[PDB]
């Protein structure tokens, strides 16, 4: 498979934040075209994102990231004089960095791993209406050599949704089998919930994959998530299991009654699948 | 210490749903001897379980195990055509397999951990009302060369209880110091909890069990669990600490204030036990 | 850096129980003197702490350490008959070891980490009311080697509180950029939370610190963390990010709303700080 180069390239993006339909918000790379997630923005360590706001919302609104390498004129807060005015636009600036030891000998890690950006300022001063209405997406840095998927999903558990819908209108995950599938997993809002997928696993390590014979971290296929808690992994899509309507839920068993659940569709190179 | 041999062996099981005083629901090995916990089921990388399914519960009900490799035709769900009828029989089967290479060069993890099956049908699509009643029992995949235990606990925070039971009615376990007791804590239903063991600790890795001098996994005597996690670890039961009545317990302070708690009690080799 | 020294000395302390005012309760190491959180103990593997206990409150009251080797004397629990009257002292005792191989061959994991103590029979049998009022503290257990660190900060999640404050009256904790930075996180009480760190990160294994090229943990900024868990890391403050009023938070979007926040403030040599 294909595998992340040498990161230390300087990208430009633009987001779009927007509002939607029924009081929602999304950021978009293009205006009339945001969604929920956001786009996602992936990355290889040493590189540096030079993303300019576009605030088209009627409400002061920003942008914080998790994980990256970013100053307080970044931080995405009020608190550090960092929004964006409707109408207004702002550059935000995240860089990253590749793990190396330290002038003291010590060990610094890098940035690579499974993050997030949302909004910090809609509703509360924690962006608690921003995230609520949907203004939150997915980030990943990849390490030099890291491998690369076929197909990226993301599912954000916020609140009692999925990506803001819940019911059967939860995004289906398409894929062929033996494809190389890489979940992304974000939790927002105010509840604990626990992510699972029906005949799937993965590492409890940096990228869901074992690394090798001595790697030690638990196999799983169900994980605690809080707000703002992210993590990814990668599957061989119907590897041992093959094809098929392959749930994935919210295992608290409330939260899954009330539509908390979607379905990863494996099926054959044809199109074909057992259901 | 016995350690696992190599796996690839098929193994047969029947196991019965049957109705328990009270409202409950079991798993049991024969009819009429269901138990909350259901049996555990032990197996090595590798092996193959064929496990015939006897429903006699008054309504339809399943059998989905977490961690295994299993088709759709096993999936325990409706939307798979996976329950079993009151009346009725299915075999339901679990593959494993040992960690490898593939042909692409990257890792396979192996199946080896500590998992667990419950039902996926009563009350609701999602087993809510079966596994509130009892529906749901241990796993245990060994990896070849893993350290086997003398004794083994299952403990499942189901709601506000541990295996069903509160009060001063939850199970005591009982190991004589010195002894390699493993415990197996699974969680299951709406809430989340926090497991923690006086006198005892454990390593935060598939096994529970240092792997040697380069494992960096956290030591830790509490873990915080959702519904439908499930790890485990072995200790020697009184290192470092002697015999005694040794709790363990949820750690939410309203949750063991309500009885989510019960006495791990470790007794010298002639049955004495301070206290 | 300085690092951690063999250990394996006897060390002895008392510890205060006394009435704080607004029906609160705290260690301290002086009469007078107790905080929220209790006094920080730091030891190395195979030290032996031995811990006075005064008791100057109205109700019997207990002293309780997670993650070291205590006999049931020193459980802390009245069913232990391990309590303190008020007026009265005890001396617990708590062991330390360092990892190692047993008769056996397998490895006894040793007891360095991040822990804490607290009380277990104010209000409730477990310790509920104590727990409550601010009977908690931290517990730090180098192994030989270890990094230490310039600064030390405790961010007890107490219920909807950072230890016992909320509101702006939350702790600030100030350090020069460049300073080797140490966090100790522990949770209390009823609920779940998601600690992080603006402009910080850390790694998930047993010091927070990247062991080595081989470390494969999970990088994260955020962590969900229940009832009684406690972990802990090391920054360099203002590494990548530079000076600034760095926010530390719970995630839960109505935790942070309802005041569960304060600031981590990195300042420059001379102390100016941006904003
Ligand atoms: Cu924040
Ligand atoms: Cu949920
Ligand atoms: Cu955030
Ligand atoms: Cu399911
Ligand atoms: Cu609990
Ligand atoms: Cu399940
Ligand atoms: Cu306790
Ligand atoms: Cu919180
Ligand atoms: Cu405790």
């Amino acid at each position: 498979p294909a595998a992340a180069d040498k990161g230390g390239d300087v990208r430009n993006l633009t987001l779009y934040m927007e509002k939607l339909p029924n009081g929602e918000m999304g950021y978009g790379l293009r205006p009339g075209e945001a969604t929920i997630p956001g786009p996602l923005i992936e990355l290889t360590e040493g590189d540096t994102m030079n993303i300019e706001v576009v605030n088209n919302l009627d409400v002061a609104a920003s942008l914080h990231v998790h994980g990256l390498d970013y100053d307080v004129a970044s931080d995405g807060t009020k608190m550090n004089d960092s929004v964006v005015q409707p109408g207004e636009r702002r550059t935000y600036v995240w860089r990253t960095h590749a793990p190396g030891k330290r002038h003291d000998g010590t060990w610094e890690a890098g940035s690579a791993g499974y993050w997030h950006y949302h909004d910090h300022n809609v509703g509360t001063e924690h962006g608690t209406g921003g995230i609520k209405k949907g203004l939150y997406g997915p980030v990943v840095v990849r390490r030099k050599g890291d491998v690369l998927p076929d197909k990226q999903f993301t599912v954000v558990f916020n609140d009692m949704t999925i990506n803001n819908r819940t019911a059967p209108n939860t995004p289906m995950f398409k894929a062929v089998r033996g494809e190389r599938v890489e979940f992304i997993v974000i939790t927002h809002g105010d509840f604990f919930h626990t992510f699972h997928v029906h005949g799937h696993r993965w590492v409890d390590n940096r990228t869901g994959i074992l690394e090798g014979p001595q790697d030690v971290s638990r196999v799983i296929d169900t994980k605690t998530t809080g707000p703002a808690d992210s993590f990814g992994f990668q599957v061989i899509a119907g590897e041992r299991v093959g094809a098929g309507h392959w749930m994935y839920h919210c295992h608290v068993q409330s939260h899954s009654d009330m539509g908390m659940s979607g379905v990863f569709m494996v099926t054959e190179a044809d199109g074909s699948v057992p259901g």
